[PDB]
């Protein structure tokens, strides 16, 4: 518009306006739908981008970590350039709900564990105990005196977390809006929790301040050509930014057709912004959807298998020159829906599996396959 001086390291302080879970009473996951108030800031972003969240620990998580081993909190400690008391530099500046092997592998050299030491060096053995065990529950398993500098040189430093942006400034102004799931878990009876999720869901009000910026994605964006079809698919927070995609739409009025493909356990606990995808569908702005509900019967349903259901039709948008999106878990879900797609386009169309290969990459060069996952 004419500047911006915000970005990871020079983040807008906003203000959180809306803090609602989206998912139901009984659903088995807690999803947030927050909405930050941009100000006069002049603050922009496109349906695609994402939002970069910087967060706090949890002052009891860091009360805990610090008893545990000893410690009183005071105790002064250094960070980039700023000596601190030891719970201000843990609150802000380390990161402390992701354990991982090197960090197993040093606490337990550190502190000679007898239990945790048969690790070392057993590669797997250590991954496999970091993301089964948070940091604070591996001390709490094998506790061991630190003194304050030795632990904060175990430790990484905290980072911003990425959000895909759930709205679109065209018909939002002045606010960002993002799909939050967040990460709560219990380890031997203990009640854990992923850093900004639980920072977003639990220890910010109402309106009081969030550090935030943009994360720009010039490769995840809508047709310029409001009359080419999009087929969005977003299993669980995956559907964010197909939310920013049809604000966008909706507020352009683009007469494009759009198909989306949702999938999440329970119809009934875990259809995010059902009610706005249906009156899109009443509006007519979004043409057609497919739904895998995973839990909601005997056998296991998945975007996926809807793609291969859908396939002849799927195909015959394909050829009307559609641009397909897919946003969501990469480790699973983008694999799967990427072999539907490779299947649907042999099935119908000419198969042979070399040209559907060939096919799905000429594709990804013209920006008609594009994928945001994490
Ligand atoms: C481009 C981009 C888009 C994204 N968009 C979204 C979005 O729209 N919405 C969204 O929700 N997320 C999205 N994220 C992911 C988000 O960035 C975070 O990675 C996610 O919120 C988790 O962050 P956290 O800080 O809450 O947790 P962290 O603290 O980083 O949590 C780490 C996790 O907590 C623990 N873990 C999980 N469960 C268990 C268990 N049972 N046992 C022990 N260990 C466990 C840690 O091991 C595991 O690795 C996006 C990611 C990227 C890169």
């Amino acid at each position: 518009i004419h500047t911006s001086p915000y970005s990871k390291d020079a983040p807008l302080v906003a203000s959180l306006s809306v803090n609602q879970k989206i998912t139901g009473r009984n659903s088995e996951k807690d999803v947030r739908h927050i909405e930050i108030d941009l100000g006069d800031s002049g603050l922009r972003y496109q349906p695609g981008d994402a939002l970069g969240v910087w967060y706090q620990n949890d002052p009891a998580l860091v009360k805990e970590l610090v008893e545990l081993l000893w410690l009183k909190g005071d105790e002064p400690v250094t960070v980039e350039g700023k000596t601190l008391p030891l719970n201000e530099a843990l609150q802000w500046h380390f990161e402390l709900t992701v354990n991982t092997a090197n960090i197993v592998e040093n606490y337990a050299t550190l502190t000679r564990s007898e239990t945790l030491l048969p690790l070392v060096g057993d590669k797997a053995k250590l991954q496999h105990y970091a993301a089964t065990t948070p940091i604070v529950d591996m001390v709490r398993f094998s506790p061991a005196q630190l003194d304050a500098e030795a632990l904060i040189n175990l430790l990484r430093p905290l980072t911003p977390r990425l959000y895909s942006i759930a709205s679109s400034q065209a018909e939002v102004e002045n606010e960002v809006h993002v799909t939050v799931g967040v990460v709560r878990y219990d380890v031997e009876g203990r009640a854990r929790a992923g850093g900004a999720s639980s920072f977003l869901a639990d220890r910010v009000e109402e309106e009081g301040e969030v550090r935030v910026f943009i994360e720009h994605n010039d490769n995840f964006r809508l047709p310029a050509n409001p009359e080419t079809p999009v087929i969005m698919i977003g299993p669980g927070t995956g559907i964010a930014p197909f939310r920013a995609f049809m604000q966008q739409r909706a507020a352009d009025e683009a007469p494009g057709k759009n198909w989306l493909f949702f999938g999440n356990p329970h119809f009934t606990e875990d259809f995010l912004y059902q009610v706005e995808w249906q009156r899109y569908v009443k509006e007519g702005v979004l043409t057609r959807i497919d739904l895998a509900w995973s839990r909601d019967q005997k056998e296991k349903v998945y975007v996926q298998d809807k793609l291969r259901e859908q396939g002849a039709e799927l195909w015959r948008w394909i050829n009307d020159g559609a641009h397909i999106y897919v946003c969501g878990d990469a480790n699973r879900m983008a694999k799967d829906v990427e072999q539907a797609l490779l299947e649907v386009i042999a099935e119908f169309g000419g198969m042979d599996t070399e040209a559907a290969d060939e096919f799905l990459s000429e594709l990804r060069v013209e920006r008609r396959y594009q994928r945001d996952v994490y």
